[PDB]
């Protein structure tokens, strides 16, 4: 019996090892990972590898993981996959704590954009739980923080996170968690995975796929938003990604909007986390 050596980056930063049999499909290795982490809630997470053009990729969990990387390292990520709308309904707190963790990494990466007072406010409950109570004897005038809290940090930023921490004195970890879920779970663009795509005209657009639904971002005004109850049927040819949207009461035939993908794989790839995404709003 042969075995691949694997490498996870966790959402703390660190690296876990681990080896499976070469032909193991996806779900050993993240049980493995899952296991590493006291995960029990597991369905809300999933695996992540880069491709040569460092794309990611969600490891199929289904099929062996030799036929996915195929050329590539066995190299990989753990993510939230599916962002719960309601992070005060999971049963486990360290569930939340790992949600905690991926979307402190959303707001750092700059995919979930957050107003300067949010960004304070979810920093300061990050805070909270990791150091505890304010402690002046360790933040001078002149603090830094070692978190990461933004795309782009400043001073004022550092100096409004302080300020916030201190009216938490008191606050548990879980407490603190709960508190960040809370604030995150309503800003616009959370658990939204979006793609780069062209309308029929060829006009740049992204689509984003969430809980709710599918988004088409035109500019900054026009977003069109389709809940997935409108959305009948999706599918994928050559570059092409297609959403059936079905017709308002009384109107005969349904509506097709068209879609133009960089590449094939890029279709597939948005084709999949759709079918996935809807699938999750069918059992909510
Ligand atoms: F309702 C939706 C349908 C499809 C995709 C996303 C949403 N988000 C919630 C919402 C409702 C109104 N504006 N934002």
């Amino acid at each position: 019996p042969k075995s691949m050596q694997c490498k996870v980056i966790l959402l703390d930063g660190s690296e876990y090892t681990c080896d499976v049999e070469k032909r193991s499909r996806g779900q050993v290795l993240f049980d493995k990972v899952c296991e590493h982490l006291n995960l029990l809630e597991k369905d809300y997470f999933g695996l992540t590898y880069r491709d040569a053009e460092n794309q990611k990729n969600w490891l199929d969990p289904a099929k062996e993981i030799k036929k996915q990387v195929r050329s590539g390292a066995w190299h990989f990520s753990f993510n939230v996959k599916f962002y719960p709308p309601d992070p005060a309904q999971l049963s486990e707190d360290i569930t939340r704590y790992y949600l905690c963790l991926q979307l402190r990494d959303d707001i750092v990466s700059g995919r979930l954009p957050c107003s300067f007072v949010t960004l304070a406010l979810l920093g300061s409950y990050t805070v909270q739980s990791e150091l505890g109570d304010y402690d002046p004897d360790e933040c001078g005038s002149d603090y830094i923080s070692e978190f990461r809290f933004a795309p782009n940090h400043t001073k004022e930023l550092e100096d409004k996170v302080i300020e916030l921490h201190k009216s938490h004195r008191g606050m548990t970890p879980a407490e603190a968690e709960m508190h960040f879920l809370e604030n995150a779970k309503k800003l616009s663009m959370y658990g939204v995975d979006l793609h780069h795509a062209k309308d029929s005209e060829g006009v740049e657009i992204m689509l984003g796929v969430c809980a709710s639904g599918l988004l088409i971002y035109r500019d900054r005004l026009r977003i069109n938003r389709f809940a997935w109850p409108k959305v009948l049927k999706i599918s994928y040819k050559r570059n092409n990604f297609y959403i059936k949207i079905r017709p308002g009461e009384f109107e005969q035939f349904e509506s097709t909007i068209g879609f133009k993908l960089p590449n094939h794989r890029a279709a597939k790839r948005l084709w999949k986390v759709c079918v996935e995404h809807h699938t999750f709003f069918r059992l909510l």
